[PDB]
């Protein structure tokens, strides 16, 4: 009977709780990352067609889903 | 009589360090963010006039409360 | 009794694998920072003598662990 009882579901729902905190602070950062990249690249300080700044771009597009 | 126990205490307090590292470590995440934008701001490299720029430092002032 | 119970079990492996999933965001995060880091540093934006740009450095190392 426990998985029924208040106890189980006040901490399953502050588990699903903290994941949900997790996965929307972690959509945050790499949202920013992205914002900070593409400004950093429309100068000379990166080049979008050296592979090492390409890297960047493809772990940002892979974060963002 | 399950939240006086202790195994529900246990999972409780996992839950609220948990809760702690990942507060802890978005705070780490921010002021490093925090630490390099205005670095790089001091160069050509980023406007702060620029309107695009300001969205940088308005998410980071609001990510550090 | 309730540690060797199902629930008890079930609620302890959400919280290890939120605790990993964590854990291992952070890694591609941090990994990701000083991948960034170095790009940037290869320019004259940001220089590796200046302490302020070390102070980076010297997070991303201790974050990389």
């Amino acid at each position: 009977f426990t998985a029924v009882g208040k106890e189980f579901n006040h901490l399953e729902k502050r588990i699903e709780n903290l994941n949900k905190k997790v996965d929307d602070g972690f959509l945050d950062i790499w949202t920013y990352n992205a914002e900070l990249l593409v400004l950093l690249e429309n100068e000379r300080t990166l080049d979008y067609h050296d592979s090492n700044v390409k890297n960047l771009y493809e772990k940002v597009r892979s974060q963002l889903k």
